[PDB]
């Protein structure tokens, strides 16, 4: 009232299932952008009939063009590249990637801060925690108004993992994986709880095993890869995540999400985003929260970070 | 308690989505089977971890095994072929699709009758009218057990179409498609109502002419070509569709809708699935409810139906 | 972003219900305004505890004071009373009320004229359909900013007790009860559908006779007078039907929703308020669709909106 | 498991709030079941419209005969008195209520063991860990197939005030408070955590006090009196924490929610029914968790449950 506008810039997988979901939780009209020709449209076009078994409203609209940007009051990006030529045949590098990436945001950052200066930013393109301050650089946008995804897909997978050994909802799980998206990221054995209860306990109880926990550690570690051998990256849990995010802005939740942010002196370090707890509110980014890391923790938050800065240095 | 049991029976476009809106509505524990190694497993994989951020607790599995359809409350089947070396890349159809496609609905109709013979199943696979009678004649179940779905997503169209016209919520247009899925279904003009209020009064009333209905009409009849010529064959939509009927079953919510079923004489027509308003609740199919159509749209139910035989009379076809 | 305020002008029993159904569905903040002292707040603060049950982030405070109406975005009048101190249940009717209300409607035109004009206006407060153009004239908000309840709670008992006899979800029958809320709103027999269906087909296959029909009828009109004789209120519905109207208006859906209007020449009539679908959306009524109804159907029609006319001449 | 049966045994404020909340969720087929006649016959009305606003089928009817008992997937106990007949308010003394609801459970009782002994049971009467053994020695169920009423609610509150003061979603709290419902809970401020964090870590960053902690758990405790001071018992928190309950068995959710429930062991404590963390799945209690309590938390434990010993030593 007046009904928020959702632009995906990106309509692949991830994107499919994000239209889909908006659309059972009556968030928002949706504008599935791509630049693929025809794709966007025929995604929009059958989503959009899901709105009469959802009891929804919410126009679904297929884009070529960057103009549908204009009134966007999320703009979630998707966009990137992928795959490779000649190399044969396992060979596909990382890494350059990294400039192709860049000039995606380049462009779709000169459009947002052209059309929609006050958009809230989602960005999951890989790697994410560069991608994401890349866009906030070329775009302009507040730092409480752009955020990426990791922490929340990559804790799902590890909350998922341990209530299937305990028997216990999902949910009731809480864990904490900070510092970066990807093989570096910092999984918190001290800050895991089950139904409010420290992890420990149930070791202690002889529930879960202290080698059960690393294997599931490595397990959560290794489920793009898992999944990527079978099938390909995955998608369904990624739009999950991201609607959680977009929805907490949207109705005002005050959820706290793990999410990569605009770093400004927490963990020791600035000028660079990563993964930490925060507070998506309705004006965005409520509240940074610093975790009071011990040693080893904070020395595993330090390499994240320093690949994170490795990868950014690529870019030129 | 203790947490019903659905079986994707094909884990492809439709299958995924499918699993993707049970665990969001947490309905049940889902089996992804499929012919295609790894893929199901892989798919089940990603969905299982959307069970916390939906709050749900639904085991999600991949499957290349039959066996699995043990113990199944409700049985999805998707399922169809599939392409080889040619002869590409595009050729593909239908009409020769007839008895491949036969050869997998006798398939699991026997897996049905020996594993989950007390299952609800719901039949997906094109030609849908066919191959749900298909299914029906090898498994064995009863008549009040297995529905193929057509109405429901055929409707939503329309009402979709009407609802932007008028500028109104989606479901609040109601409209009945019947006979048959496919380019031979029939749209009733008549039985179209936006907010319970008839059709006719709004073209009175010179809010859509006879000529935007004709048109809608004419896009729905040719919204999944539209869909495929823009894109691929539809699923978004379609698994919609599937799952609101699976829950009317599962929740005992005794929802009308418009789903193929047995004809025993309705509309003069017997030995033959067709379209037409049923109610489903925790038993099945509860009513069938048989429209009082004019000669006019009987004939338009006669061309639908004659249809569905004359594919059905292809499944031998050289 | 930034969450809707909602205030409910009245605290009874529909007021605590409409509260819970706010915060079940995480719709906004709500301020629960009456006159009673200590008695909003009290329900105020168990209220709010079920944020936790229901994964809901809505404040929700309690009021004594006119004041909280500022910035309000739909406020919800039940202010009032229910029924005559003197008066019984085995006559539980209405009359001798209504200057005292229209000095309520006044009072609470007046603070809303000041506080929050752009607000959307939903009337609850008995005889609604008089209680609305009150509103409407002392608060002087635009004429699709304001509407009273009255036809999606009367539908609902329809459409309810069709859907037991004939064996189908609620919501599957459709049905429209016009004019006005109360003892002579217009029950169209001729609009009923069930899955899109006439009603006339299932009574021309005896499922369900036109006596039967008959009988439904007449227990929906006395409907809250059986509540009454058996206990009080009907409070549980009327909330749920004010907030299926609330949400049409702060989510955009747009939804075709019977409920009293300002007419200018719908039926014959205009300088009155009368039952009607209407289209809610985002901006408030959208569109106000006028029923072609026949001579039989707009005679009870008329007779509806000449009750209303009596009592608004009377205050 | 198609259309599960709930039976509210007490249809008073708690089984008013209940029978709607089951309604919006579709959760099941609802029984009213009260002593007084033609009252829950009204509210079940009332109530069963509600079903087309909330796009659902779930039959809600009023009953006096227990004879409604059988086919029940889950029966919620809330019957009891509330006061003593011919006292007044400054002659309370809870201790009163022992006899006159021992008397109910017994009635209660009797009529589970014949009529539903497979059923899931959840106490609400106060004292409720108490009754709620008094009920499981006279119906006869299993222990895993009946609990008490208490954590869900009182952890509810505790989250909300802690999610107030730091400006978070209520439910990204987490906390527990063990033992026994009433004002010996045991509050552990080691166990409370936000988004997944220590609360000292809130702490030590000045979001919040020790002190105001102190007076979070002083509010938490006094709540239920602080309504009633304003004006209640609280219903609608209760309610939604009831049903929180039910449908993590309805639907095999196997959340971990504190509920009173037979100690064999666990804290030293035999005999008696406690406040714990527990996982309630589609058969019933799935665990019961025994918290790791070091000994300054363990005597408060044994505080609450030696008031539960005394109250049941009445008897
Ligand atoms: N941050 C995270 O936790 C995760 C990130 N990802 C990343 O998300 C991204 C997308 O994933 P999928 O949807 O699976 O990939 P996809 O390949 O299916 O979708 C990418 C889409 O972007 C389009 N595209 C390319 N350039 C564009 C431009 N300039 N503007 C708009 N669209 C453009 C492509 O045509 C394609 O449709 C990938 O980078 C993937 O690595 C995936 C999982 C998790
Ligand atoms: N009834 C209706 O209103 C509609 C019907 N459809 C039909 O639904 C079917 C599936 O659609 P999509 O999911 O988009 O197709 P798809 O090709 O993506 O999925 C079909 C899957 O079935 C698998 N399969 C083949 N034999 C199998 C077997 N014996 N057991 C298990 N899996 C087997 C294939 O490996 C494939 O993964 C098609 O026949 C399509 O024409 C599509 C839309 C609407
Ligand atoms: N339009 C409809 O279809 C229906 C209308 N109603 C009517 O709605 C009204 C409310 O019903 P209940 O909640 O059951 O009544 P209730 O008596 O329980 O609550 C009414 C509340 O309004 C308060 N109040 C009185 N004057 C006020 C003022 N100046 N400002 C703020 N609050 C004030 C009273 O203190 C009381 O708490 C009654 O008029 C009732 O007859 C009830 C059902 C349906
Ligand atoms: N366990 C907990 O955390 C909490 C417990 N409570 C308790 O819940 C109980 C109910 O609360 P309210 O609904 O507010 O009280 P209420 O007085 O409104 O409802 C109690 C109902 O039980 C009925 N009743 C009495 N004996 C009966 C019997 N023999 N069979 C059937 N019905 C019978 C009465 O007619 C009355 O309608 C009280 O004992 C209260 O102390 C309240 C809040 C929290």
């Amino acid at each position: 009232t007046p009904k928020p506008k959702i632009v995906l810039v990106g309509s692949g997988m991830i994107g499919g299932v994000m239209a889909t979901l908006i659309v059972q939780k009556n968030l928002g009209d949706v504008v599935m952008f791509d630049v693929v020709k025809n794709m966007p449209q025929g995604k929009a076009l059958d989503t959009s009939h899901s709105n009469v078994m959802a009891y929804s409203n919410c126009k679904v609209t297929g884009s070529n063009s960057y103009d549908d940007l204009k009134g966007a009051d999320v703009v979630i990006v998707t966009a990137g590249f992928t795959k490779a030529p000649g190399k044969s045949d396992k060979e596909w590098n990382r890494d350059d990637l990294l400039p192709l990436n860049n000039k995606i945001m380049i462009e779709i950052g000169g459009h947002i801060k052209n059309l929609c200066p006050n958009a809230f930013i989602i960005v999951v393109t890989n790697p994410v925690d560069v991608m994401v301050q890349l866009l906030f650089e070329h775009s302009g946008v507040p730092k409480n108004k752009i955020i990426g995804l990791g922490g929340v897909l990559d804790t799902s997978r590890l909350k998922y993992y341990i209530s299937q050994k305990l028997n216990v909802c999902p949910r009731d799980v809480n864990a904490l994986i900070v510092g970066a998206h990807g093989n570096k990221m910092v999984l918190l054995k001290r800050y895991i709880t089950v139904g409010g209860i420290p992890l420990q306990e149930f070791i202690n109880n002889k529930k879960i095993t202290d080698e059960e926990v690393e294997g599931i550690f490595d397990r959560t570690v290794n489920t793009a890869l898992e999944i990527v051998n079978l099938l390909a990256s995955p998608y369904v849990a990624p739009a999950a995540a991201i609607i959680e995010m977009a929805e907490s802005y949207l109705k005002d939740i005050k959820k706290v999400l793990v999410c990569s942010t605009l770093l400004e002196g927490q963990y020791g370090h600035s000028n660079i985003f990563g993964g930490t707890p925060l507070v998506i509110g309705g004006t965005g980014v409520e509240q940074v929260i610093e975790l009071q890391l011990n040693a080893e923790e904070k020395t595993k938050f330090d390499e994240a970070v320093a690949e994170t800065k490795r990868m950014k240095a690529l870019i030129h």
